């Protein structure tokens, strides 16, 4: 029949997925941007009006890469001169457009090279970070109030995170949190003074005669970590003559005794904020609930109002302690914590009572709490059909935990088994986002009866294009290893014949709490391999995997590079025995943690794999950052876990690579998994006399995502796999 | 028949070449070291005695990597703790052994981390450099006299060269010159104050948590160059209380007018020293002859005693102005300079007369002046058989230039056509070193009648081993391009059949004044390719090549990356038309300048080559050092040669690589041709969407010569070529 999904289709994105990204501005309306203008929609009836015409900025004279409308609907923040930094961080120039007077504000404009900017939750106040210091604008056209004066490049960070906090704890560059009505602005300050610097060359454009050396405060495992302080300022009590006063919230003592981290900040009410702290040994965390003292001006966090969250089997939380969701009065809150059986469920706390009450239970987990009304609590879980890789929205009656209703399970069970949700301001409405196994489907619903209002986007256009192409199919199932079931997925070539023996590629990540076997619909490299090259692309979730309880997830505690790699080998072993797999052509590849596992597997001497590809792999844990590495490995000291740190390197397995074909790939400007990691792998291979293939990508970082580098790497990897299988 | 010369034979050196490295200690005796002890030989009769037993240092407690006996025969300098720096530089620890009292000197020992050490030409005085300062020891066991106090790491160098002077002008780390009888010690001082630093990462052993950044003063084309000063000190007029006085010799004015270099220093007599200076635009050089002023204590260089050496067609000298050879009284000297016809011959100068007299002439060149007696001048040239790739020793009667006798041409014309020589102290005897086309042959001769005394080493052992192996043959011939003949060589597979079509590999360097077609016997990678893989490995000397006159050598003046690469393509074109070449399988490879030419050829769009390998290539001249690059390219300024600098990059030819298979290789710690050069090539290829192969070598420098890296790179290159040809 017709054509197949080719590499060019993947690299040129010939088959595009349609989305419906909306932004709720109230409990009844949302903004829906288009290639040109922004419309405002009425959720109840579906009618719309133009919020702001596309031409409006025809002669702005700058390429605008993003807008941000004040909660007010009164102003629009125009972002341009975007310059990316790390995974989330970047700098840019900003201009504010007054939607009232339809005029661009030209006075007291936000400075260029601004690091972060954000409106207050309600009015139109602005808070931004420039040169590592925090500034606040009460009105768009008025002078800014400086909040901090200690900002110093690569040393003191006010309102923004340093490298490790951005990548590993807040997943954001922002380190400031406005109170509910905008009165208070809370923020964190990081000090990297004694944090060592990772240094690497950046070659830049051909015209640069001498390469530049990039240096960034980056704490590797066991190194000196940055320290943190927390402050809260009243933005209603600032002059312009007085240097605003930031009230610091310190402790707790159980944390100050040694190295620790600030891992969460969540406002409870107008005058109550909650903070979660984590010891460097991420076995123990403490939440403080602090109240603003009217006549004192300071903040007090009553003990007895603090809650301890610890683990005896591993670290706390999936990647960090979960965030609390406070009831309206801020006197109680709900939060996801691990069960006595090791399953993460919603517990209900009274702010001044130590024991909480689990409101959900079972051998499945709550992925996240999505909304809270005085009536119900909405959450996503993988309870349905007992499929860990499925996601559905549920609502539980606060008055009777016995009454739990699934809101998405039955909408279209064939096409939709993986959902995410987006509620309006007061949860009056919600958009459901189906991402698989069928084509993504976006719909709108009203919470009063959970009635489906209408279909927002059904990807019918893409559906029409795909019926003329031989697409692969996807199989989601499980195998059983000593009592326990472990899930896997396989992207199967079109016209799959179980009597035929296909070459198999094991797509791996396998990091702690990861999930590579799910019901999500994807159009990627694997789609091409299966559709055009007739390769089966499988993924397996073994020990260390997430969303299935702690017995499985914590199985690799203090032992990275053991069970999770062994299980990938075992999975391949079972696959090669299902009947439709050519055991002479089994390969493996992964990126980052997956590059590490791929390398550990290729050097295991198992002999199960013929070839493999490792992209930006970790090679030895002492080279990776402290927050992530130590969370699972503890400290690289003789008193703690040094022996296993030394036993789990890729380099020690070099000799075993004589039995496989290896392709090692790494971006030279990788600020995350340093090129150093692959540099040591190659040196060990050379020292043992093992031949292999390699490819460096000049000035590319961890994503090797530039348009040209992206196309080049996948093209290179395609040739390698085909050669290995042909 | 028997076996072939395999890759393992090459990498494991199974067929070893024997040498006969002797060291003349007088006009009648020489030292000949063995794996264990050092013998002393009488040149006249050939008898010997043990100079010093191997066991002598059984319990020295340190691995001695080299010895140096004082001209005195009284002391022995023991070098250990050797730590290599650049191509010639290194540091080490030294101990002095008294051969008189058979005792190790334990007092006032030479400090560790010493940068350079050397005995005086006669007695047993010592001069060494430590921490960039010069020290002198009049007696081995006595305290040292400090000569300089300005030494500062990476900034001020006294007695030693900085990076660029070591690599490009003196081909040595040493920058000190003793006078004939040891009375004076002349030295250069380099100042790298404003020289930019090249910075690159060094990963070191796996245990290093953070990579270190190496930084070295390195002036790239057009950058700020180091400056130089010259001094002479009387080592007989030093106290121990007074800070010795160094007399500075400055100028000439024609040099001080702008950037310049010190390019040669040669003592003429006990009280006369000659210095050669070169302008940054290496078109003009000046020699000064300076005399010690008895009653003044200073040195005066009379104008009228200085000689100008310039070129209108190119730069001066092969790589720099040649060194003079002074007659006994220092009132005249001989030196190689370019003819009016462009051929380098020996000219005879009167120190105070401007015009010199050529004593040799013809369409061939004098390679070097080897010895001078009041009777004859001994020199090596390629006059014999008009073969530019041949080398023979000649002697010319100073009383009658008409009388020129070849001393090696007829010794064994079949086996020996390439000689180097080593004369005794007063040229009473000389050792001839035959290096090809047959097995290397070492012999001894007496100068009075040029009688052959005996054979020192004939490599009969290796000869016996090779008769049991199918070795390739070597063809040295020429082709004709518009009137001029250009030589080439081909390593031919055993049992070569001219009726058969063989794949061909073009081994290239092609840098200015290079010569890749000669009569030298070699056992290398090419030997394996021809013997075992049946590949013809050819090399061609086109425009820019040396030893054939300036019309050819200066053809690429101010135009690197043009005629020398075009000629390699043309050569391949003619080879592919000789009848025994498969024009579908022609490849090209080179290292450093050869990597540049290989890359320029592969990107020429000629289509003549199927594949190629570039190792540590230059990619754009602005990235290479100033002394070398500018010598041929001038300055990268709009007023000078910037346009061609920009027109001769490899990056601008990226698009053309779509038609070839390319392998790019580079050591990450290459301090000479920076990794940066290959980093920019790969980026340009990626940006154009061209697939290629790559291999970086962690912590390897320009030689990629570590035992493991050496074996690995050739093994990798072997797979690539075989795949390309199979
Ligand atoms: C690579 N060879 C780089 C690129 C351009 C200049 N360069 C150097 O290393 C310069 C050349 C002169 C000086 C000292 N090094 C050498 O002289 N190296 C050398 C290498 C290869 C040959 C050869 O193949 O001769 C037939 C000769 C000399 N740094």
């Amino acid at each position: 029949s017709r054509k197949t999904y080719t590499l060019t289709d993947y690299l040129k994105n010939t088959y595009r997925l349609k989305l419906y990204s909306l932004r709720w501005i109230s409990d009844h309306e949302y903004l829906y941007k288009q290639e040109n203008n922004i419309l405002v929609f009425n959720a109840e009836y579906g009618n719309s009006s133009v919020f702001l015409e596309n031409s409006t900025f025809d002669e702005f004279g700058h390429s605008i890469n993003d807008y941000s409308i004040s909660p007010d609907g009164q102003f629009i923040l125009l972002e341009y001169n975007y310059v990316k930094q790390w995974r989330h961080s970047y700098t840019a120039s900003y201009d504010i457009y007054d939607l009232n007077k339809r005029q661009l504000i030209t006075e007291e404009r936000i400075p260029n090279n601004t690091q972060w900017v954000t409106w207050s939750p309600v009015g139109h106040k602005l808070a931004y970070v420039w040169n590592n210091d925090i500034y606040v604008k009460i009105e768009p056209n008025l002078p800014s109030y400086r909040i901090t004066w200690t900002g110093k490049e690569d040393i003191i960070y006010n309102g923004i995170t340093d490298w490790v906090y951005e990548e590993e704890v807040f997943s954001a560059y922002s380190a400031l949190w406005w109170s509910p009505n905008g009165t208070f602005l809370a923020y964190a300050q990081f000090n990297d003074t004694e944090v060592p610097l990772i240094e690497y060359s950046f070659y830049s454009d051909e015209s640069l005669q001498y390469p530049k050396t990039v240096r960034v405060p980056y704490p590797k495992a066991g190194a000196v970590n940055p320290t943190v302080k927390f402050f809260v300022v009243n933005t209603d009590s600032l002059s312009s003559v007085t240097n605003a006063t930031s009230i610091q919230i310190t402790a707790p003592a159980s944390m100050l005794i040694g190295d620790h981290y600030l891992c969460d900040v969540t406002w409870a009410t107008q005058e109550r904020i909650s903070l979660q702290w984590l010891r460097r040994i991420q076995n123990y965390s403490v939440m403080d609930i602090c109240d603003y003292d009217e006549s004192s001006g300071r903040w007090n966090c009553l003990v007895a109002r603090q809650h301890i969250e610890m683990s005896t089997t591993g670290w706390v939380g999936r990647f960090r302690p979960s965030e609390p969701h406070f009831t309206l009065d801020g006197n109680s809150f709900y939060k996801i914590i691990s069960n006595e059986e090791g399953y993460r469920h919603i517990c209900y706390f009274q702010i001044d009572k130590k024991d909480c009450t689990f409101i959900t239970k079972g051998t499945w987990e709550v992925i996240g709490i999505e909304a809270l009304t005085s009536d119900y609590l909405y959450y996503i879980s993988n309870e349905y059909k007992g499929m860990p890789g499925g996601r559905n929205l549920y609502k539980i009656q606060l008055s009777d935990y016995t009454k739990v209703t699934c809101l998405s399970c039955e909408l279209n069970p064939e096409r939709c088994q993986y959902y995410s949700v987006s509620f309006s301001k007061e949860a009056k409405y919600y958009q459901l986002r189906c991402s698989g196994p069928g084509l993504p489907l976006y719909t709108l619903h009203s919470s009063v009866n959970d009635k489906g209002l209408r279909v927002l986007e059904d990807n019918s256009a893409l559906d029409k294009m795909l019926q003329n192409v031989q697409m692969p199919s996807k199989k989601l199932d499980f195998i059983i290893l000593n009592e326990t079931k472990f899930w896997y997925q396989m992207i199967l070539p079109p016209h799959f014949d179980k009597s035929k023996k296909y070459p198999l590629l094991l797509d791996v990540y396998a990091g702690p709490c990861s999930q590579k076997a799910d019901t999500v619909f994807r159009l990627n490299w694997a789609t091409y391999l299966a559709s055009t090259e007739n390769i089966i692309v499988a993924s397996f979730d073994g020990r260390g995997s997430g969303y299935q309880g702690d017995k499985i997830m914590h199985a690799i505690n203090r032992r990275l590079g053991t069970f999770e790699v062994e299980d990938q080998i075992e999975a391949a072993r079972q696959f090669s025995k299902m009947g439709f797999v050519d055991n002479k052509r089994i390969a493996i590849w992964g990126w980052s943690y997956g590059g590490y596992v791929t390398s550990m597997v290729l050097g295991s001497g198992s002999g199960v794999f013929k070839c493999g590809i490792a992209v930006a792999p970790v090679s030895r844990w002492e080279y990776y950052d402290s927050v992530y590495t130590e969370r699972y490995m503890g400290l690289p000291t003789p008193e703690d876990n040094l022996d296993h740190y030394r036993n789990s390197t890729v380099m020690s397995r070099a000799e075993n690579f004589k039995q496989v074909e290896y392709l090692l790939i790494h971006g030279t400007a990788d600020d995350n998994v340093h090129f150093q990691q692959s540099a040591q792998i190659s040196k060990a291979l050379v020292d043992v006399g093992v031949d292999f293939q390699a490819m460096w990508y000049t000035d590319e970082d961890h994503g090797i995502a530039s348009s040209t580098a992206h196309q080049h790497i996948y093209t290179h990897m395609s040739h390698f796999i085909k050669q290995c299988f042909s």
